[PDB]
């Protein structure tokens, strides 16, 4: 079981994708919700994410027939399409999956930070770093419900430097369309959901606090964290998860005025990720850094929720320590830093120390040592 939030608040989910078109935004909504008696919502929502995985992986599409028999009945406790809580405006994070992922995989932290009072935007990338995802080519295929399906794209060593940076640029436009749609939203500007879904978009008008807004994101999802607030100064502050920094371009480093939080696992760091990471600092701008002790790369998404214990730690979607103890403490850590950087008048700053690694199961800084 993917855990339920820690917060307050009840959690509705629903999905959201405007223009139906592949330069559209698609994206995942988590909110804070008036009801909690929803049916809960499907985790991986359409066979062809389980080809997808499969295409990822490097096995047989058959062994995505498996993996949907495993795991395409599990549902993630959200209310789907339930109605937003009215009454408050909320502050929005953005959302950004890692490589192979999509915009399913993470309820486990966009359910804690709704159940906070955030409104959350999981946005689906057509940069071909989902392992899978789907758009309509055209008015009438949307209508009929035709879907074209795109997947995961293989590179060759001598396309990584390039196509990278391509798509971690193509991320950040994603992470903006999709603050800006939000945005309009949030006006009362009407948009018909190309996804013909029981969820007035209309309720979110005046639901967000404008000011109150955050990019976060896993892997290559902490790489568009960094591009995104580079090239967009509507996003406040960024949390980068276990950020992979290969595709960013030499000229990013210096130019994050924004505050940036680095929560890492021990397991998947090495040396160069490390200084990359390190470039991000400058004595003018507020930077953190905090190691997860015994965590591996997938404990920040939902399949280190899917398994048992045993395969769990062999397939390395678990590591030593407690997948629902890493995930609090990186959901805690990320709610006291946003409280302190968006302003925010809540009682996050009780995990304060968190953001300095002062914990038992927490490393201040890195546990990588460079040159
Ligand atoms: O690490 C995994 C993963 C998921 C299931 C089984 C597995 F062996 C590995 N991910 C899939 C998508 C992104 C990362
Ligand atoms: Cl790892
Ligand atoms: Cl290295
Ligand atoms: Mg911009």
């Amino acid at each position: 079981k993917i855990p339920r939030g820690n917060g307050p608040y009840s959690v509705g989910c629903t999905d959201l994708m405007f223009d139906h078109t592949n330069k559209g935004t698609f994206l995942r909504l988590y909110y804070p919700s008036q009801d909690n008696d929803r049916l809960d919502t499907l985790w991986i929502p359409n066979k062809e994410y389980f080809w997808g995985l499969s295409k990822f992986l490097g096995t047989h599409w058959l062994m995505g027939n498996i993996l949907r028999l495993l795991f395409g009945s599990m549902t993630t406790p959200a209310n789907w399409n339930s109605p937003l809580r009215p009454g408050e405006k909320y502050p929005l994070v953005v959302f950004s999956h890692g490589l192979g992922a999509f915009r399913t995989l993470y309820s486990a932290i966009g359910i804690d930070l709704a159940s906070h009072g955030f409104i959350v935007a999981a946005v689906e990338h057509r940069d071909r770093s989902a392992s899978a995802t789907y758009y309509f080519k055209d008015q009438s295929a949307a209508e009929i419900g035709d879907k074209s399906w795109l997947y995961l794209r293989t590179l060759k060593q001598e396309e990584e430097t390039h196509i990278r940076n391509e798509q971690v640029r193509q991320r950040a436009k994603e992470c903006s369309q999709a603050l800006s749609l939000i945005l309009d939203i949030d006006h009362g500007k009407p948009v018909k959901n190309a996804l013909d879904l029981k969820f007035d978009m209309e309720q979110l008008k005046d639901s967000i606090d404008r000011e109150k807004i955050a990019v976060i994101g896993h892997s290559f999802g902490g790489a568009t964290v960094i591009q995104t607030l580079s090239e967009d100064q509507r996003f406040r502050c960024g949390i980068a998860l276990d950020a992979w920094m290969f595709p960013l371009g030499d000229e990013v480093y210096s130019r994050i005025p924004q505050p940036l939080f680095f929560i890492n696992s021990e397991y998947f760091q090495y040396p160069a990720n490390i200084i990359k990471m390190k470039k991000c600092y400058s004595p003018d701008k507020e930077r953190k850094m905090i190691t997860i002790r015994g965590s591996v790369h997938q404990n920040f998404a939902d399949f280190t929720f899917a398994t048992g214990k045993i395969i769990g730690h062999m397939l390395k979607l678990k590591g030593d320590i407690d997948s629902n103890v890493a995930i609090d403490l990186s959901n805690k850590a990320s709610l006291a830093f946003l409280q302190k950087h968006l302003g925010l008048h809540k009682d996050f700053d009780q995990w304060d120390c968190l953001i300095e690694g002062d914990d038992e199961n927490l490393i201040p800084g890195t546990n990588i040592n460079t040159t």
